[PDB]
């Protein structure tokens, strides 16, 4: 049998398989156990290291998906089942993958960590736009990815309990993060240079990590996609939580912290799911019922206190945004809304269609909003009006909250690199008005349009390699910038003065200056004043 | 009479008057300086409604301008044009109650459209007699026939004790009413036609010619109106009865005058100086763009708040001439912001930009404040000087002028009438302000009134044509309603100003540019949401 698939980790023997990337082989071993399975009464509990075992472990597929809410609004799809589980539902989940060169690294390779977004109620690593080969075949780098439970199995919580502490899934991460560190010297990878990245929810969790010390000595550098720990939706206060959770047993028929999650725990993982939507407060998009806690232990604080007063010094970023972050959110409840017509919508429907995307907003709050985006050369034009609701979408809970985080980790100290995302796949079969949808950056990054079969064009095949490069780069230094090319123009870091950031498209990268300055002065500036009276 | 010019000789209801030959450039023009128009408002009739002049005997000589009304003189930069050129240059007297009349020379043939000029001065002092409202350019150019008034200002103008028979409030607008009943009346002796009569006036000037199209009883006197630089909506031309009737029981007790009755016969004791020497004393907050003495909500001239009355209104055969200066903040800002002078670059911090903004909207709350600061905070760069200088100017522009004009053309054109807005954006090369001031309130009216035909003013070549424009363009709307010329489709043309597209023109030496949106979205923020936000 091939020595190259041969793999002896502390928990025993590992065979993984020889797979195909358009330029030449990898070597990728699927669905290997770091903790042992959250099932029974393991449910809502902190994960535990895996036991050993004998023998050698097939690490040839892809393991089960965590179980999790699947997606129903177009059914036969490609554009929202290419985010659907491709895998079996089950609560025993939690496994990671491995992609590394064939052969396995002469010298120790940096580590790229790929954690999923989702909301935090879905996703998996075996999808396929988060296939690991070509980053791995291309650019040498051992690439892992996890598993890590969601929804109510991963942030169900009560709040001081022994039983549901909240965060479990992060603390998934984190133990597939101390597994890398125990085992990943083995595969070729080297522990000293970690970089975790990560989209939407995933950008989030790499947020969280960065702002909890035990998660510290685990990583090196990071990088957010459309996402923050801070902002509206990616976490929830304890007060909030135990509400929530609360709310959910009542509606499963449960019934004491300890007597309450003792029949959550003997109810059939579908019986929570189904209810799991009913928990929200208020009719809204980009909200999720079950995300990170404020608990005071995983998070000291909250998010927006701790990178106000943190100390950031040797820490690397790269963070950025596509250009229409709200477009996809608006089909899932918005009336006027869908992906079969060009959404053209009233001056009525935009003011009923804040309210739902500023779900918290007073109505003096939302008039703000309103007042903000119109534009009042053509207050009632629908084109306008339906461009308008997805950027109040997109800067309100992506935008403004990465630019938010951006300046304060800069001025904290961090080494920053921003960017904007401008390019439409041409492959893309959501509708033109939607533009460049959160999400859409992913393919590319993890060099998708490599594969023939996938029907990309030539120039998006070299546009993909160049954010290979970067991403890689990135990962290696801390700085983006090709070491070798010495006519690019550069990608300067992010500061509070200057401010600048670089879009990527099929042009070379042009630098800007100021992310929505105005705009988000509104949102991160005056908002908050209002709502505080 | 007998071996006198007997072109300058005409009668009038009150009797006989004799005029003077005066030279424009281009030849000469008759004029009738201080005609009396009212009974002098002094002693018992001081803070009363005027009474029409009684009849003279005898010709009354008309060929000198008369009394400025009492008023504050401004001691801030002693010597220097920019203020002087505002400052009364007449003697000051309670008995001020004049007007002037220019004509061609001869007088015209035909009834000829009549232009009535309303002088600004934020209420509380101007005159008709300054010079660059000298009415013989147009006279002369245009062959129009022109009339100004003295009106009374500050305190003897516009102090009220709403409800009281001696102090209704109002009697500086209800002077300029009765002016234009003298009109009506008498304009057709000099060869005016009653029929075709445009008001326009700057500043409060411009507030008051608005008042006059919101008051039924001035809209028999007049077909036409422009309003330069104000609005009679917004923050500064009207205050309401309560605070009214609290300034003038504050100046009361700070000259001597501890019912109402008793009150105002105290103050009808005081001499004049002492009224105008504590007329500042009054303002609530310290403030820029604020005067104590101004027309009153008192039920009666004005039925509600002009706000309320230009959304409600039926304006349908109305048409009107609205605009801005470019820079309509930046005279305010040496008259109180720390950090400001005429005399130097006036480049301020951050703090200071703070502290302005409290100043330049004074009735703001803390919240309001931040709002206004942080919508006209450059946030790439905060703080910038240069920025911080220029913005502090365009909050106080905004909040005092430009948005209380976009929301006038905006109403009154969704109401029926014909509206033509414009921004007028250049700076004339004879300015002794700071080049940082910009174009500042007040300094189209030199233009418009053809200041550059007089060639000892020293006004470059392309001033003297750019200015002849203008009064073509003013004098085309008195006639006909429309600015642009039937004889010059060649030109590029001036659409009205609509709701729907919201065009309006630049005037500058180039040919007319066609805008669309009087700052529609720094409007929104002033005219729709700051209300909202006070109110909570
Ligand atoms: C992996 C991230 N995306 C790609 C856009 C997959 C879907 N997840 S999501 O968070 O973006 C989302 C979208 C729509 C409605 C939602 O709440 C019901 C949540
Ligand atoms: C020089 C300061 N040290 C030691 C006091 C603290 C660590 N500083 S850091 O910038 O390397 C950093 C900060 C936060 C999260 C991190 O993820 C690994 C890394
Ligand atoms: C003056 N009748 S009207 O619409 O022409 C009208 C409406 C209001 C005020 C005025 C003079 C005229
Ligand atoms: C009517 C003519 N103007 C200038 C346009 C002469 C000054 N008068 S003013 O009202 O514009 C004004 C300006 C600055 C500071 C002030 O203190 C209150 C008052
Ligand atoms: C688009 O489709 C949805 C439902 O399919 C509908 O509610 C909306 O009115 C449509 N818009 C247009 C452009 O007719
Ligand atoms: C300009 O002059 C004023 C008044 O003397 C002063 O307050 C301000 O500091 C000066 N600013 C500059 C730029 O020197
Ligand atoms: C015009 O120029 C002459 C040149 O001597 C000067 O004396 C005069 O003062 C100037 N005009 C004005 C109004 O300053």
């Amino acid at each position: 049998e091939d020595p190259q698939l041969l793999v002896r980790v502390r928990g025993g023997q590992l065979r993984g398989i020889r797979l195909k990337a358009p330029g030449g082989p990898v070597s990728a071993f699927l669905g290997i156990p770091f903790a042992e399975p959250p099932v029974g009464s393991r449910r809502f509990m902190p994960p535990e290291p895996k036991r050993p075992w004998s023998g050698v472990l097939d690490a040839t597929t892809f393991q089960n998906v965590c179980y999790q809410y699947v997606d129903t609004l177009y059914p036969g799809f490609e554009g929202t089942e290419m985010w659907n589980p491709n895998r079996e539902l089950s609560e025993d989940c939690l496994y990671l993958n491995v992609w590394t060169p064939y052969p396995r690294p002469a010298s120790p390779t940096p580590v790229l960590i790929w954690i999923y977004g989702g909301g935090f109620y879905s996703g998996a690593a075996s999808l396929d736009v988060y296939d690991g080969r070509f980053l791995a075949q291309v650019e040498g780098a051992v690439l892992v990815s996890m598993n890590y439970r969601v929804g109510t199995f991963g942030f169900l919580a009560l709040p001081g309990s022994r039983e549901a502490p909240g965060n479990v899934g992060l603390l998934d991460q984190r133990l597939a993060l101390q597994w890398v560190q125990e085992n990943i010297a083995a595969f070729g990878g080297d522990p000293m240079s970690v970089t975790l990245f990560g989209e939407s929810a995933g950008a989030a969790s790499v947020g969280m990590h960065i702002l909890s010390l035990p998660s510290r000595s685990l990583f090196h550098r990071a990088v957010l996609q459309s996402g923050t720990p801070n902002g509206p939706w990616a976490t929830v206060s304890a007060g909030e939580a135990r509400r929530r959770a609360t709310l959910l047993a009542r509606l499963v028929g449960c019934p004491n912290d300890t007597e309450l999650i003792a029949c959550l725990r003997t109810r059939p993982a579908q019986d929570l799911v189904d209810h799991e939507w009913h928990v929200l407060p208020q009719e809204s998009i980009f909200r999720f019922s079950f995300v990170p806690v404020v608990d005071g232990d995983f998070l000291s604080d909250t998010p927006e206190a701790l990178i106000n007063t943190g100390d950031f010094q040797d820490l690397q970023v790269l963070v950025g945004v596509v250009k229409d972050e709200g477009s996809y959110f608006l089909v899932y409840g918005v009336p006027g809304f869908s992906k079969d017509n060009e959404s053209l919508i009233s001056r009525a429907q935009f003011l009923a269609g804040v309210r739902i995307g500023v779900p918290q907003a007073s109505d003096l709050a939302a008039e703000a909003v309103v007042l903000h985006y119109t534009d009042w050369l053509h207050p009632e034009d629908p084109t306008h009006l339906r461009d308008a609701m997805s950027a109040v979408v997109g800067d309100h809970n992506v935008v403004c909250p990465v630019a938010q985080l951006a300046g304060r980790l800069a001025a904290q100290g961090a080494r920053v690199y921003a960017y904007i995302f401008e390019h439409r796949a041409s492959t893309l079969t959501w509708p033109l008005w939607m533009g460049v949808p959160h999400g859409y950056e992913i393919e590319f990054i993890f060099g998708l349009p490599l594969d023939p079969s996938l029907n990309y064009t030539t120039e998006e095949r070299i546009f993909a390699q160049r954010l290979m490069k970067y991403w890689t780069n990135f990962a290696r230094t801390g700085d983006p910038n090709d070491p070798r090319d010495s006519k690019s123009p550069q990608w300067p870091p992010y500061t509070t003065a200057a401010q600048q950031y670089v879009s990527l498209n099929l042009k070379p990268l042009e630098v800007r200056r100021g992310l929505r300055a105005q705009t988000c002065a509104f949102w991160n500036r005056f908002l908050p004043k209002l709502l505080s009276a």
